[PDB]
């Protein structure tokens, strides 16, 4: 797929997902959340969504990625919001592996209104 | 797919996800984790599994979702598990778009005791 | 597809995922990371990758699971990241239920550098 910038990762066939690398480095107290530039931008398959989600690396040290939905239509930069829930200060450095981003197949349904049996 | 309720909306083809919205103003003090009821109940398609995730709008605000997976067995209302993990108190507005829920494949493999190599 | 260990349980076909079980007894207090074994080792199915993720029975006690991706090629024993996020401390008993694995498929694209447009 098209993508712009450095701030992504060509992964193994047989890896799920591609390292997604912090544009710059940020400071999270207990309890910030702060939303992490990749300076990536991407043209998504047609009938997929890109899923991100964190590094074990990073999750061991209590920070956690929240949202995280890429829509096939999505054009801006990503950024990954993240937020520090352990109870120590910590420091991202630049270009440091954040978290990873999978691509998933997409599922249409019309919404049917009736009565679920 | 069947649907009871109006608390999902439609959406477009291209999306990954369908809004899921708030039954009921909640109010959210730092660390409180509470279930969220949107009112809907749904017959999923055979074969599919549903992923509620959150709202980048809502998780940059810094409320996350816990837990977050609908057997297609599953007929019971859809509650959405929330909690504050920020250090501000939030107020969720009655029909508040606050997840997202996705369908997914499913697969299932038998188990065998062996030894991994 | 093989498996090594009994902290992993038989789903039946129609559930999404598989119940993994607390190796042994965890304690955690109000912002604790920990990484609780669950004892088993598996060989995931080619064409595919694992994504594990928290039960609604222990997330509505305010427990989160961070990371989460078991690569196709991972060997190693299963440990789920989990942290306490609310303010009450918690005692998870040996065996007991605290995530989900559930396979999904893997998609490989190449990265190719251009212009998103
Ligand atoms: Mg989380």
């Amino acid at each position: 797929m098209i993508i712009e910038g450095d701030g992504i990762l060509d992964k193994r066939s047989e890896d799920a997902g591609y390292d997604l690398l912090a544009a710059k480095e940020i400071h999270l107290l207990p309890g910030e959340v702060k939303v992490i530039p990749t300076g990536v931008k991407l043209m998504l398959p047609k009938g997929y969504w890109g899923l991100i989600i964190g590094k074990s690396s990073i999750g061991s040290k209590g920070l956690d990625v929240l949202g995280g939905v890429i829509d096939e239509g999505y054009r801006g930069e990503i950024g990954v919001i993240m937020i520090n829930v352990s109870r120590k200060s910590i420091t991202l450095m630049e270009r440091q592996k954040i978290a990873q981003l999978i691509i998933l197949p997409c599922k249409h349904e019309v919404l049917e209104q009736g009565k679920v049996v």
